[PDB]
């Protein structure tokens, strides 16, 4: 319950402080409402017909509007307060994911991340703010009708605030001994119905035996007994509300009692007793609230903390310094071993796998296991549990982790595509590093020059949700522009064709011909054309490679290569 | 919604009158409870003399008592009815129930017909008993306050209940007109939030293409938008209740206003006005129960409606009339055919099993899918759909149902004991016919007079639930002593053995072979000896028969018969 975030309100505890200055306006202008009642009996109606019952009628109206205000500027502050605390907080919880790993995303919530925290946060700022505008205003209401209860009738205020921890301990005492009352009627009753559905539970052997009258007569006696029993518990529930009704009113008599000794002479005066007595019955709405603090604060704490278990989450471990510009050296395995958290089975077994400059290096697989995260660990969605990925010599732990998301691209059909403006898209994070005539020549090899200029506003228009949702091959070829204008040493593509488009998908493979013509290429291509000018293949058996070579020998020995080049026809 | 219902509740219409006497007291005590207060606010507290006071906390304390004895004869009465309807509902659908085919007791309702039998009768008769309380009380308070304050003013009542509903449709238009404009300041913060997660999404992305500044920018810009259309939506919610509030007030203000502002009124003495008000207040909780009473009836009646479905559902067909005391003849089968209510696979093929009168056949077969058809068939649980079952010569259609089912008998290890005492479980729907001594005997040649004699108090003692709690082979013991007292010409045994007692299954199958005497038997066997002792022995497929012999003739012929034997070793 201990928390933090003080410092994240500071700037914006002003605002607070404008909030509650005019709650307690709101919670004095219900006080002086209360207060009207005095003069609207006093002077109401019994004497003349004019003056101060004249001015009620006007200055009621305004308290009101005065209160309105209030109810506007108290609600425009809070909200001020917390949606600049709903922004700021959720802003510092988005700078977190960004550097951290792709684990807590993988399936432990997709979707479910946002659908929490941004609910969840808002709660929080509700339930905190809550608890301010309840404190706040149900509590200085409570001091306002308080000190009303000591301004008129000081005497009867004591009898009255008196009378009310008395009337409290009868209702829950009564309350609570009925209850037992009822409990034990409700017990009784069970075993009633208990015995009563063994009745009818065995018709097939009343049937078989005949025995129709004799149950009906026991049957009878039953519910008679089951009558009873419900007479009784009612009788008793019953019994319960007249007698809280009765302490009540002994309570009331005791009040009206009070008039006949001269404890509270003048305490009486006009119809004021009124105000003593609705100002009691008008303090019961604020304090029922009062003690639901607690229950609020708390839950907004509570929420605060599950999200705040995020912010002190770790991050992606960053233990790389070195910087590269072009890795021409090879990519490569020796000895490598990692396991899929959540899974014991190594995802990755032992490989000595090297992916020489400017070749290619493909793997193939119908179940596509162990291909379909190889690749991510030269991207390092997932740390090297073991082995040794000496990229151009020094490990992937050793280099710059920015530096290693520079040196690679990654194009597949799952891109997810900003919504940002095509030109933005393309240059994402490096707008101010490239020209906008070379994303144009990028677009011309990527062959996408088409769909731009069949798009009404062409190189500066609008793409997915709040867009127009272009087809997943476009998608794809903006994708190996990206690579292309990147022009990064190391490209990763996944080449699964659902469909081959007609003279467009061989524009895809012209374009990712354009790509492998230079640079560092690794495939895990289901393409069969793309099997064919791959300069080397290793395929994989869900966890490990179980051959290395080219698919022309791979072809000659069967092996496992050629089992699934027949079968994939 | 309509019912007939009248009859039941005709010799109970006494406890509906004097209830409704009771709950228009109850209701003329509150009203004059609040005419009393004002005496109160009139001289009870400005004038000095408070003799004149405190006659009233003596009134309003003796009006609580008489409040409380209505409250607690209503409650009696209404409690009476409602016991008494739902006594004698139950009885009714019972007898009913009684009458139903096995097929509504076949799963239809096992556990839900306890709920229809207890909750929903309870609840039938708690919604009409409430119904027709909150009609009468609240209607009867609502007349009453209505006439009080037409009483201390013809024309502050006026006034009241005319900018009643002006006050109505403003809130109702105002609440309207702002929950539109927040549903469309919803759906915009729905379009921020589909921003939101399409901007979440590609985390993966915006790691490897290393744009997590921009990333944080665009999501600073998408928050900041959302936070101002929480801005918009709070405020738009919030200018409500200032709305309202000053509606509300101005309605207050001009009744105030325009009744002291020249001298229409010219009669509002005192705290009157605190009368008429109050009253109103207190009306405003009638009104909205009032709302209610047609939810409430509807309920209520849908609940009778579907108790009432049960109770008029078509009984046993009874178009047997044959009558017969004891049956020697020969009970045969011809190319009868019978389906469970259920899947359309014939439980029942055509088939022309006979049983000779005196030698006993068994059905055989591990079956599990009409193992126990063939027995059901005997005491028509279920109608014979197509063919001959013949007893004695004529159909079981043809013969009356009590005689048939007198003339069967049905031992099964599942078998329900009744809660009464074992002497009347013995001779259940027989006591007047047969002796105790009788009883005796059948406990001898049953061999459970040693399990009898051990029971505390004999033959006369509570056995079933909320009893003893005889184990189920003991169960078995008295059915068969039930089958040796009834004597009846046909027998069913469906012998689970499940496991042997040492000496007590001994004496069990003793008992079995003094029901052989006579009174051929369809035995359903898992039971090596009693397969045996089987005078002629039939196989079941499932539907249909594989083989009819010996359990020799089926040793020469295997068929199905040895691979029982297998299991049987």
């Amino acid at each position: 319950t201990f928390r933090r975030l003080w410092p994240t309100i500071a700037p914006f505890k002003a605002g607070l402080i404008v909030a509650g200055v005019a709650l307690i306006l709101n919670a004095a202008s219900d006080t002086f409402m209360l207060s009207l009642l005095k003069p609207l009996l006093d002077d109401g109606f019994g004497k003349t017909d004019r003056s101060v019952l004249v001015w009620m009628p006007l200055v009621v109206i305004g308290l009101m509007i005065l209160r309105g205000i209030t109810s506007y500027v108290s609600s425009y502050c809070i909200s001020w307060v917390s949606g600049k605390v709903v922004m700021t907080m959720r802003r510092r919880l988005f700078g977190h994911m960004m550097g951290m790993p792709v684990s807590f995303f993988d399936k432990q919530s997709t979707g479910t991340l946002l659908s929490r925290i941004t609910y969840d946060s808002e709660q929080v700022a509700s339930s905190s703010s809550g608890a301010l505008i309840t404190v706040v205003r149900e509590g200085a209401s409570i001091i306002g009708l308080f000190i009303m209860m000591f301004y008129y009738s000081w005497q009867l205020s004591i009898i009255l605030i008196v009378l009310a921890p008395i009337v409290s301990i009868a209702i829950r005492v009564v309350s609570k001994r009925f209850r037992n009352i009822s409990k034990n009627m409700q017990n009784t009753m069970g075993q009633v119905t208990t015995s009563a559905e063994q009745m009818l539970k065995g018709h097939k052997e009343v049937l078989i035996f005949g025995g129709q009258e004799v149950e009906t007569k026991r049957f009878d006696k039953v519910s008679n007994r089951m009558r009873l029993q419900g007479m009784k518990m009612v009788s008793a529930s019953s019994i319960s509300d007249p007698i809280i009704q009765l302490i009540a009113s002994l309570a009331l008599a005791f009040v009206l009692y009070a008039a006949s000794f001269p404890s509270v002479m003048d305490s009486l005066t006009a119809g004021t007793i009124t105000v003593v007595f609705s100002s009691m019955i008008a303090l019961m709405r604020p304090l029922k609230s009062l003690t639901n603090v607690n229950a609020q604060f708390q839950r907004g704490m509570a929420a605060c903390q599950t999200l705040f278990t995020i912010l002190d989450s770790e991050q992606e471990k960053d233990e790389g310094k070195r910087v590269i510009e072009r890795a021409t050296g090879d990519v490569e395995f020796r000895n490598v071993t990692f396991t899929y958290p959540g899974r014991d089975v190594p995802a990755l077994r032992n490989i000595n796998l090297k992916i020489p400059a400017g070749k290619t290096v493909a793997l193939v697989g119908r179940s596509g296991s162990g291909k379909s995260t190889i690749a991510s660990l030269i991207t390092r969605f997932y740390d090297i549990d073991e082995g040794e990925i000496l990229m151009d010599g020094h490990d992937l732990r050793e280099y710059t982790l920015a530096s290693l998301r520079n040196q690679v691209a990654l194009v597949s059909q799952n891109v997810h595509l900003f919504n940002d403006t095509v030109a933005n898209n393309i240059a994402y994070a490096r707008t101010e590093q490239y020209s906008r005539e070379q994303i144009e020549e990028a677009a011309r090899m990527a062959y996408a020059m088409d769909f731009i200029n069949k798009m009404d506003n062409g190189l500066d228009t609008v793409i997915g949700e709040n867009g127009v949702l272009l087809s997943g091959g476009q998608r794809q070829r903006i994708a190996i522009a990206r690579a292309l204008l990147r022009d990064s040493p190391i490209l990763i593509l996944d080449e699964a064709t659902s469909a081959l488009d007609t003279e467009s998908e061989r524009a895809i493979q012209a374009a990712l011909d354009e790509l492998q013509k230079n640079r560092t290429s690794l495939v895990i291509a289901h393409r069969l054309s793309t099997i064919e000018k791959a300069d080397e293949i290793v395929v994989v058996e869900d966890g490990v490679i179980v051959e290395r070579g080219t698919h022309n020998d791979l072809l000659e020995h069967r092996g496992v290569y050629a089992q699934l080049h027949k079968m994939q026809f």
